[PDB]
C-alpha cells in the first residue's frame, strides 16, 4: 500500500447489537436488526486491538449462541452449554470479543495478533456443536484487519454449508458483480459435513494469511484452488479482470459431483459500458 | 542455484498443436501428435511471461474442451459451454495462454506472477464441468518457471483420479525410476471425488510454490504427507535417496482403504551399478 | 526464544527399546518397556543430528513393524514387508533412524533439515500398509527440534484416529490440564479413513513448521481450525489462557456429525488456585 488505502491502527471500544431470528421458511439468520437478519450474517469487521460488546438477542422459541473463532473471548463468552453462556429464548445477553496486535512477549517470543478472516456462528442450536443452527443458516463473517492491511472495494461472503452455497438452492448462485479493476476481497468459510475445494476460473491468491504477496521475498504457492473443511476460513484479495478482461468468471467447488449438484455461482466482471463478452 | 541450472527469463510467443482423442479402450487423452495422446496428458512448461497458441483439434465425436488453471486466458479461452469455447466434434480452435512476472502496481502493491504447479483439463465432456472427460483421462500438468527456478533431471506426473493413479488398474503402479544424486521434480494432481493423502517413503519437501526452501529463513512446514482433493495441484523436487541411499521406496495414497485398493507405486532408487537393495 | 528454554545442537548417538504388544482389551501398543504400551505410544524427541538406533522386539503372535516420517532411514529401516524390514512374532530388529540440519548443497542449493512433527506406525498388521496395526493402535509422535526451537512446558498428542481421539470410547476425550501462562505443545496426527478438522476454543496458532511466528515478516495465516487427512502430522505451542484466562476450553473435530458423535475433549485451564470458571 502506497496509493491504495490501508487499515488504520485499531484500539476503539465498539458497541453493537445482534439478534437471531427464525426466518418464514425455516431457516435462522443473524442480523443487527430485528426483521433484517441474512444468511450468511451480516459482515463484523474491526481493527487489531478493538474490543466489541455485543448485545445479543436471542427471539428465538429455542436457546441459541454466539460462538467466535480466532478472537479473544474470555469463557464467559464462549457460547456454549457446558460454560453457561448460550440464551433463553426471549433472552439477552453481551457477549464481547477483543483482539491484539502481535508483539514481543517478557520471553523474547512473538505473540502473534488477531488479524484474519474468521467467523461466527451457533453452538447450541439442534445439539451442543450447533449441528442444527449452523444448518439453518446462524454463521457469518469476521474480519480483523492489521494496521497496513490493504482495504478492498468490496467483500464478498461465500460459505459452502453442505452441499450448499451460503443455504441456496442448488444452481442458484449466488453472482457477485465487478468492474474491471476493482479491488475484490472474498472470505471463504465452510460448514456442515463434508469437504470442499473452492476454484475461481481467471483470478488467482496467495495461499498465505491475507491472500496477497508482500513483495519477492513471500514464498507461498500462489493458487486458484483450495481444500476446505468444516469451519475452515480463509480470505484474500484480487483484482477484478487483471491480465484476463472482462467475462461471466465461474466460480465453484471442484469435486465433480458437487458442481454438477449446483455448487456453482458466477464472479460477473464487466467492462465500465456494463457489458460482458460471452454473457 | 549456483551451479545447478536455473530458469531464463521469459517472453516468447510459443506455438503448439493438441489433440483430444478417443482411446481404443473407451478412455479419452491429450497428445501433441494425433496417435500419440496419453494419460495423463502431455507435460506443458513455460516461462513467466511467455504466450502460448495451443491449436486445439477435437477429434471425438462429442464436444471437448481445453481449461487450464493459474494460468492467464481471456474469458475466449475459458473452455466452457457458457462462454461458447468448446469445440463442436472435429473441430478445431486455438486457445491463448499467457503468463506474466510478478512486480508492483501503480497502487504500489505486489502482483504475484504465474509460476507454479498447475494443470489442465476438459470441461464439457459428460457435463458442463468435464465430469465424464475428467474420469476419462482428460487432463495434464502444466508448469511454470519464475526466472532463477531450479531445473530437474527430469519430472514425474502423478495423478490421483477418483481411486486410480493416472486411470490405472488398482496395484500396477505407475513406477518411476532415478539414480542415487538425481534431482527429481514430481508434479502432483488430484482429480475427481475423493480427498487423498500423497505419501513418499524416504523424502521430503517444503510446502510452499516450489517445495524447495530457499534458504534458512522460509518457516514453511517441511513434509511427506499431504492431503489434497479435486483439482489440486502442487509440485516439488527431492534428490533421490538423499542421506537415504538406494531402494524400492514406495509412494502411496495414505487413506487406508486406498492403499489396501491399489493406490501405490514404486520410486525405485539405483545405484550407479543399476541395482536396488531389497528388491 | 531470550529467556525461554530453547533446543541445543544435536548430534549424539542414542540408544533406546521398544516394544510391540497386544493389549488385554484386543488393542495394540508400542512402549519403551514391556509392560508399560500405551496408545498413542510414547514421545520420542530428538535434536536434529541426532542418530537413533532403536532395539525392536515384537512381542506379539503376528508379523509387525516400525515405520517413520520424515527421518532419514536407510531402506532396511523402512518397515515394510516388501523390503523385508518387519519382524517376525518374537523377534527383535534393530532399526536406526538418522536426522540432518539443514544447509547449502555443492550445487548451491539449500537442503532442508529434518525439523518437525512427525509419527511412526505400524506398516504390516491386518494389511501391507498397517491399517489393522493402526487401527488397533499401533502409532505415535515424534518431534525432531532444530537448534534454536522453543522449547514447551508440556507436550500432549492428539490423534484422531478413524472417529476416535487416541482410540477411546466416544466422549471420553482426552482432557489435558495446565494453568493460565503454560507453554503447552500440541502434536497432531490423523490415521485411517476420514478427513478431520481439528479446532480448539480460546486459542490460536501459526500454520508452518513450528506453530509460531518468529516475528513480524512470517506472513503464514493464524488459524483455530485445520483441515487433515490420514497420517497427517503437525504441532505447535500455544500459551494456555493468553489473552482468554482460566476455563474449560474445548477442542473437538469440527465435522459436525464426528463432534456429536464423541470427538470432542477439554483443555483445563486452571487458576493458580486450580480452580476453572463455570466448570
Ligand atoms: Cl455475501
Ligand atoms: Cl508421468
Ligand atoms: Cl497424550
Ligand atoms: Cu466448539
Ligand atoms: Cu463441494
Ligand atoms: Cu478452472
Ligand atoms: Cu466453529
Ligand atoms: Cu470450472
Ligand atoms: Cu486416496
Ligand atoms: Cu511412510
Ligand atoms: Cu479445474
Ligand atoms: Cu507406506
Ligand atoms: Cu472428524
Ligand atoms: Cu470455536
Ligand atoms: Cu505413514
Ligand atoms: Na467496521
Ligand atoms: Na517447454
Ligand atoms: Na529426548
Amino acid at each position: 500500500g502506497i496509493t491504495a488505502r490501508t487499515a488504520p491502527a485499531g484500539g476503539e471500544v465498539r458497541h453493537l447489537k445482534m439478534y437471531a431470528e427464525k426466518l418464514a421458511d425455516g431457516q435462522m439468520g443473524y442480523g443487527f436488526e430485528k426483521g433484517k437478519a441474512s444468511v450468511p450474517g451480516p459482515l463484523i469487521e474491526v481493527n487489531e486491538g478493538d474490543t466489541l460488546h455485543i448485545e445479543f438477542t436471542n427471539t428465538m422459541d429455542v436457546r441459541a449462541s454466539l460462538h467466535v473463532h480466532g478472537l479473544d473471548y474470555e469463557i464467559s463468552s464462549d457460547g456454549t452449554a457446558m460454560n453457561k453462556s448460550d440464551v433463553e429464548p426471549g433472552g439477552t445477553r453481551t457477549y464481547t470479543w477483543r483482539t491484539h496486535k502481535p508483539g514481543r512477549r517478557d520471553d523474547g517470543t512473538w505473540r502473534p495478533g488477531s488479524a484474519g478472516y474468521w467467523h461466527y456462528h451457533d453452538h447450541v442450536v439442534g445439539t451442543e456443536h450447533g449441528t442444527g443452527g449452523i444448518r439453518n443458516g446462524l454463521y457469518g463473517p469476521v474480519i480483523v484487519r492489521r494496521k497496513g492491511d490493504v482495504l478492498p472495494d468490496a467483500t464478498h461472503t461465500i460459505v459452502f454449508n453442505d452441499m450448499t452455497i451460503n443455504n441456496r438452492k442448488p444452481h442458484t448462485g449466488p453472482d457477485f458483480e465487478a468492474t474491471v479493476g476493482d479491488r475484490v476481497e472474498i472470505v471463504m468459510i465452510t460448514h456442515g459435513e463434508y469437504y470442499h475445494t473452492f476454484h475461481m476460473h481467471g483470478h488467482r491468491w496467495a495461499d498465505n494469511r491475507t491472500g496477497i504477496l508482500t513483495g519477492p521475498d513471500d514464498p507461498s504457492r500462489v493458487i486458484d484452488n483450495k481444500i476446505t473443511g468444516p469451519a475452515d476460513s480463509f480470505g484474500f484479495q484480487i483484482i477484478a479482470g487483471e491480465g484476463v478482461g472482462a467475462g461471466a468468471w465461474m466460480y465453484h467447488c471442484h469435486v465433480q459431483s458437487h458442481s454438477d449438484m449446483g455448487m456453482v455461482g458466477l464472479f460477473l466482471v464487466k467492462k465500465p459500458d456494463g457489458t460482458i463478452p460471452g454473457y
